[PDB]
């Protein structure tokens, strides 16, 4: 027997009280490529991937539930399939920090568990990482979402079609509850290479001229968005130059003779989750200008 | 008891890859496991209702020489509702392996285990544990001619005569089929993105579970519409290694195919005639 | 006695009456697919809880006849609802299947998986059902025979809930394909379909289906349009065709009451199939 | 065993009074407990012959405002026959409670505790183990939306198949109907005195266990009589809150109502045409 | 220190949990007859009464408290009060049905208890009872309200006058809490004499008509209702043979020319307690009719 309050209060009891760790673990194929013969010319990058919870498919997922993880466990295995009568040599190493872009020779063998070999012989590389707890959403320094990146080199040249596979074996553990939206879970993309507005065409431009290995190898349909705005040269058409300036690009698949793709500029609409396209770009009598500089980040911002 | 236990090692299916052909991540057998796959339980199975898988374990065995230099991944997919064939998808599962292709490996899975249906029904997680699928990953270089094997072991259990047509695995497409991808009479097999429907043999006929709209005109500038929900495969050969599906009648009775009407466009809107995710029983018998 | 309990009864499943000379060796007399609610005080139960598990399953066949019929029949309960091969060996494969003279009765006594079953049906039917019954002729029938088909049974309900006298009814899969070389512009027959619970099915019946029925029209002008509809209504047969005639059009579902909306055009087009084996056609109308 | 038993929580009944109307005494749900009107035990019953209790209680759950400052009484009367709804008689039972219109209660009532049949018959002391009536003690400030829930416990013990129309309880009057308070069709459903008849949906039927006497006239001056056993409920609305009954025919096959003769008076002496305790079951589906 | 609510809560607390159960006994004269010389012939029904609380005048107002009684104990007791000279004979037995119309002295002495004696003797019925729970409402059914009744008849011829008393010696224990209104606590009566409309008065009749040991020997004023309607032929009054129908009667008493007495019909109004009398009979050559036929019960309904 109890009165009859004005309100009575709040009984929301279980609340706020979420599961908060998780060990996770697994092995995923990181990376694959397959080099016809003549390609392959000592220090051909043919492999540089930069190491993130979305790139471990099984584990990006989870990633998505924390704010934080921390790696317990890596090593890449490198598996290339070949017979032994192909004398080529490759070199991998997992580079500690994840903004470290010069790929020598000499800078992964100064790497710890860094391997050297014949094509026809696997490896297993046994890293050097942080053990720390980094950040699962993305954020402006790498150096805390990341604990470093893989690449692999020709040593020399291939005499035959070279088909390496290389698979990393992780374990880590995610510490911290939360909810982070697909957008932000997404690796940033270093380019180095400058655009040039005469290098171009009127609504798209080539991916290798960028010269960035991921870049190069991203998949179709696939809309990106800039740090650094681009400076479009359109028209009213009167013969007049005017300035447009757009944010955002659009990967489309390339070919057998072009290795890399293109990329029409235009406007990802967030609110209603389309891509508009960018407008015609105005070839002219216009000073030579570089739009996009090296070095410019690239972070993909479409639903995945 | 009245129960029957049953034990063996089958061909679950045999591929060739021809020299050249191939390419990281082209699925070279897609099975989903049901008795009718498995040679002698095929037929222990068209006697009861019901199997219960005991022990499953595949074994690979690629046959190439020695300087292949190819590769594949293999592994067991406990959903036979699940239509993702990437390596991703595969390097999931337990029991998954990867090798050469002159390597001969056994995918360990881990299935259902339970009480399962041998005759096809609407929800196809009680007639199968899951289904294997065989990708590439790298490309061959030489002609390999792998030859998947199953042993299994599983308990059968009430007894039943079951009708053959029935007991075959329905197949899912991959991609849509769009008005616009028709030719004059048949449209290429490769548009449904389907592996099992691609290499079934010539002359298979197929039920759809969605009806395939065909526009026709008598020749008056006039526009019709028909529909039909059967196709029938024409074989594959090196210039069109899918083939072709011509849509028509299947006559139940006889058994016998009748191709339809001519489609005909003329200033259509865009359409989607049968969607991904349309499926497709083969009621021909065997 | 919160959430099992166990019952027992036995309930009339089906009747039928052969005219003589009627039917012939392979002649499908009953298909009754199993459901609580065709066997009649179970059904009752079925509503209040939404589980259900078969214990002990038998049927007797009780056919009442002159002496003299000397047809025959073969009965027996085929446990996949799923199963529509209806040929008389698939049929005596079943345990318990039983064969006599129509002038004899007979028990038929099976075996069943004795899973827990839904009552309220849903779209997977090895889930609602634990089977159906099959009863077939094995002679031509000298006489008309009235046959009575019961069903002893005892079951263990489980969850309690509270169902809607809508959704217990099972769907019916279509056995042959409707071409439109057999339509009428105002209706089509039944035996054409095959399915002995759509030809047995009573008059103002409404059934929903699952493919969509496409009607060929014209409101004249010697010009052909194309129409949809998605139902059927049963009107009766008469001793010429018992087997029955369907009308498509429209089913209100707020009106509770059929709209015919049937227009046909008759005209050279090619061969076509409407509603191929295997449709799903779910019985909507009220109860 | 053969016997079954069943237990559940089901609403016995949900009376909204409005605002202001209720007043102490006014009867404001009497419910005479049998299994039809228990929800869930209602299709229960619909199978065996005999039910006997387990275990009852009822709870009763007023929907109001705080400040709603009314009140309620409620009990269980162990006699389905005895036929009297004042405070004194409710507070002479066990398990009666008392409570502002706001607060929930739960009354414990004793019951027969034995074993009692499904269908309705003569003695209404084998149908039931009796009735609960819920009553204003003030009179009520707000719309009040009263739901009595009951959780019961039953045994129920022979199969049968039970009329639908059999089950439900019979409504006894407790008012007389006198000649001189007819209208030319119809009558007042409150002259009866029964708030199960008043509250009885639009279009009810009820035949009674007592004659229904119409005097008529062909139109000539000379007085005829009439006979009726069937009355039809047309809906109370809030001008006559208890509406109105029409006499006439029920036809059972058909299950249909036919209006009958019109009642006229001439200089009648004063009789009584339905006395008080006239039993009223209904016929009607539901 | 308590807050001041919207509403503070009921208090009434020893609400429905009244005194349940009650043992109570006694000793009550159920019958008293006188029969002069001649009467008495064999068979006689002198006495019949059909056991209910209300008989026992005592143990009647307890019941009106609780819903059902249970029969503990019961003896009858004969005593007639007569000289030795008196040769007649009696026989009494207690019918346990309470229906049962039959009386007798095969009847009688197939029952348990009964007896058989001279005028000059007393006796003692040590009878059969249920010894169940019955209900002090009356109802429908009479075989739940009553454990039976007690009937004596006739022998012989007695040669003088007759003074028997009856006297019933109960104890009974009362069940159930309840309160019930002393219109319902009556019992039942079962006439077993047709009344025929050829044999009336304008506004009344007898009461030895419907031979009913009861109804017979009921007393003045007492107001009763019945199940059957009462058929009486009135007139308008141009010749004119109108129907009316009423459901009530009113005793009035008897004349030792006729033993029995009057009954009355009319109107027992109810909502004010008073009693209207019934219209003119007119008396018609109208067919033989059967107002209220052999087996119509009267339960009376005004107030004790
Ligand atoms: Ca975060
Ligand atoms: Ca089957
Ligand atoms: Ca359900
Ligand atoms: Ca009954
Ligand atoms: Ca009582």
């Amino acid at each position: 027997r109890t009165d009859a309050p004005v309100s009575k209060a709040s009984t929301v009891t279980g609340f706020g009280r979420g599961t908060n760790d998780v060990h996770l673990s697994g092995m995923s194929r990181i990376s694959q490529a397959v080099l016809p013969a003549g390609t392959g010319t000592d220090g051909y990058v043919v492999v540089d991937a930069t190491i993130v919870p979305d790139l471990l498919p099984r584990l990006g997922h989870a990633a998505r539930i924390f704010q934080r993880y921390a790696v317990e466990t890596l090593e890449f295995e490198i598996q290339p399939m070949c017979p032994a009568n192909t004398g080529g040599g490759y070199v991998a190493g997992f580079l500690p920090d994840p903004t470290d872009n010069d790929h020598t020779f000499d800078a992964l063998q100064a790497t710890r568990g860094a391997v050297v070999a014949k094509w026809w012989e696997s490896r297993t590389v046994r890293p050097q990482y942080t053990r720390t707890l980094l950040w699962t959403s993305s954020g402006k320094e790498q150096r805390l979402t990341s604990p470093g990146r893989l690449i692999l080199l020709c040593v020399g040249n291939n005499t035959d079609v070279v088909n390496v596979s290389v698979l990393c074996r992780w374990s880590v553990r995610l510490s911290v509850p939360s909810l982070e939206n697909p957008e932000e879970t997404t690796a940033p993309i270093m380019t180095q290479g400058s655009l040039y507005n005469d290098s171009l065409s009127t609504n798209d431009f080539k991916s290798i001229l960028l010269g960035s290995t991921p870049l190069d190898i991203a998949p179709d349909g696939a809309v990106f968005q800039l740090d650094r705005p681009l400076s479009i040269d359109y028209s009213l058409g009167t013969g007049d130059v005017d300035r447009a300036v757009y944010w955002h690009l659009k990967k489309f698949a390339g070919n057998a003779g072009t290795p890399a793709g293109w990329f029409r500029w235009g406007i990802w609409d967030n609110f209603n989750k389309t891509f508009t396209d960018g407008v015609a770009y105005y070839s002219d009598e216009q000073p030579r200008q570089i739009l996009l500089p090296v070095g410019t980040v690239c972070t993909r911002v479409d639903s995945e």
